[PDB]
Protein backbone atom coordinates (compact mmCIF):
# COMPACT_ATOMS: atom_id res chain seq x y z
CA UNK A 1 0.00 0.00 0.00
CA UNK A 2 3.27 2.58 -0.07
CA UNK A 3 4.62 3.21 -3.21
CA UNK A 4 7.91 4.52 -2.06
CA UNK A 5 10.85 3.16 -0.35
CA UNK A 6 13.90 4.44 1.49
CA UNK A 7 17.21 3.15 0.56
CA UNK A 8 20.62 3.76 1.65
CA UNK A 9 23.97 3.09 0.30
CA UNK A 10 27.24 2.91 2.76
CA UNK A 11 30.62 3.13 2.91
CA UNK A 12 30.87 -0.49 3.60
CA UNK A 13 29.54 -1.15 -0.08
CA UNK A 14 26.19 -2.43 0.78
CA UNK A 15 22.66 -1.28 0.27
CA UNK A 16 20.06 -1.84 3.09
CA UNK A 17 17.90 -3.39 1.50
CA UNK A 18 17.69 -6.75 -0.72
CA UNK A 19 14.56 -6.58 -1.56
CA UNK A 20 11.95 -4.41 -3.19
CA UNK A 21 8.18 -5.14 -3.91
CA UNK A 22 5.72 -2.79 -5.51
CA UNK A 23 2.42 -3.12 -4.91
CA UNK A 24 0.17 -3.43 -7.97
CA UNK A 25 -2.60 -0.48 -6.96
CA UNK A 26 0.52 2.16 -7.15
CA UNK A 27 0.72 3.61 -10.83
CA UNK A 28 4.30 5.03 -9.75
CA UNK A 29 6.89 4.31 -7.70
CA UNK A 30 9.36 6.05 -5.94
CA UNK A 31 13.02 5.25 -4.66
CA UNK A 32 14.93 8.11 -2.46
CA UNK A 33 17.96 7.38 -2.09
CA UNK A 34 20.70 8.27 0.10
CA UNK A 35 24.47 7.99 1.15
CA UNK A 36 25.12 7.98 5.08
CA UNK A 37 28.46 7.27 4.45
CA UNK A 38 31.32 9.75 4.35
CA UNK A 39 33.86 8.45 1.28
CA UNK A 40 34.48 10.72 -1.17
CA UNK A 41 32.11 10.23 -4.45
CA UNK A 42 34.65 8.82 -6.43
CA UNK A 43 35.54 5.97 -4.17
CA UNK A 44 32.77 5.38 -2.77
CA UNK A 45 29.66 6.51 -5.33
CA UNK A 46 26.48 5.08 -5.43
CA UNK A 47 23.09 4.97 -7.65
CA UNK A 48 20.34 2.82 -7.62
CA UNK A 49 19.45 1.52 -11.43
CA UNK A 50 17.00 -0.99 -12.22
CA UNK A 51 16.40 -3.42 -14.85
CA UNK A 52 15.00 -6.96 -15.69
CA UNK A 53 17.17 -9.50 -13.77
CA UNK A 54 18.57 -11.20 -17.84
CA UNK A 55 19.43 -7.60 -18.78
CA UNK A 56 21.24 -6.49 -15.39
CA UNK A 57 25.04 -8.16 -16.21
CA UNK A 58 24.83 -6.20 -19.68
CA UNK A 59 24.02 -2.89 -17.54
CA UNK A 60 26.78 -3.14 -15.48
CA UNK A 61 29.03 -3.93 -18.21
CA UNK A 62 28.23 -0.81 -20.47
CA UNK A 63 28.06 1.24 -17.32
CA UNK A 64 31.48 1.10 -16.15
CA UNK A 65 32.75 1.19 -19.79
CA UNK A 66 30.77 4.66 -20.17
CA UNK A 67 33.03 5.82 -17.35
CA UNK A 68 31.94 8.35 -14.34
CA UNK A 69 31.77 10.85 -16.93
CA UNK A 70 28.41 8.90 -17.47
CA UNK A 71 27.51 8.24 -13.73
CA UNK A 72 28.88 5.02 -14.79
CA UNK A 73 25.55 4.06 -16.96
CA UNK A 74 25.66 3.49 -20.35
CA UNK A 75 23.80 6.90 -22.50
CA UNK A 76 20.28 5.41 -23.83
CA UNK A 77 20.96 1.99 -21.99
CA UNK A 78 16.92 0.73 -23.06
CA UNK A 79 17.75 -2.15 -20.75
CA UNK A 80 17.72 0.78 -18.04
CA UNK A 81 14.08 0.63 -16.52
CA UNK A 82 14.75 3.89 -13.94
CA UNK A 83 17.74 5.38 -12.54
CA UNK A 84 18.90 7.57 -9.09
CA UNK A 85 22.10 9.79 -10.32
CA UNK A 86 25.44 8.81 -9.02
CA UNK A 87 25.68 9.97 -5.28
CA UNK A 88 28.21 10.61 -3.19
CA UNK A 89 28.94 10.75 1.21
CA UNK A 90 26.12 12.60 2.63
CA UNK A 91 24.74 13.25 -0.60
CA UNK A 92 20.49 11.66 -1.58
CA UNK A 93 18.46 11.27 -4.75
CA UNK A 94 15.23 10.57 -5.60
CA UNK A 95 13.54 8.92 -8.82
CA UNK A 96 9.77 7.95 -9.76
CA UNK A 97 8.86 6.24 -12.74
CA UNK A 98 5.86 4.32 -14.07
CA UNK A 99 4.76 1.19 -12.50
CA UNK A 100 3.18 0.03 -15.95
CA UNK A 101 6.73 -0.62 -16.71
CA UNK A 102 6.70 -3.43 -14.74
CA UNK A 103 4.71 -6.50 -15.14
CA UNK A 104 3.95 -9.47 -12.68
CA UNK A 105 6.08 -12.85 -12.85
CA UNK A 106 8.79 -10.90 -14.22
CA UNK A 107 12.14 -11.43 -11.94
CA UNK A 108 13.91 -7.51 -11.67
CA UNK A 109 17.36 -6.21 -10.25
CA UNK A 110 18.35 -3.32 -8.92
CA UNK A 111 22.24 -2.58 -8.43
CA UNK A 112 25.06 0.07 -8.14
CA UNK A 113 26.99 0.43 -11.42
CA UNK A 114 29.85 2.30 -9.52
CA UNK A 115 32.83 -0.56 -10.43
CA UNK A 116 32.63 -3.86 -8.90
CA UNK A 117 29.57 -2.38 -6.30
CA UNK A 118 27.29 -4.68 -7.65
CA UNK A 119 28.84 -7.70 -6.20
CA UNK A 120 27.28 -7.00 -3.10
CA UNK A 121 25.17 -3.75 -3.94
CA UNK A 122 21.86 -5.85 -5.66
CA UNK A 123 19.07 -6.81 -4.62
CA UNK A 124 15.10 -8.29 -5.83
CA UNK A 125 12.72 -6.43 -7.65
CA UNK A 126 9.15 -7.85 -8.39
CA UNK A 127 5.33 -6.39 -8.64
CA UNK A 128 2.71 -8.06 -6.75
CU1 LIG B 1 27.90 1.96 -5.33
Amino acid sequence: AECSVDIQGNDQMQFNTNAITVDKSCKQFTVNLSHPGNLPKNVMGHNWVLSTAADMQGVVTDGMASGLDKDYLKPDDSRVIAHTKLIGSGEKDSVTFDVSKLKEGEQYMFFCTFPGHSALMKGTLTLK
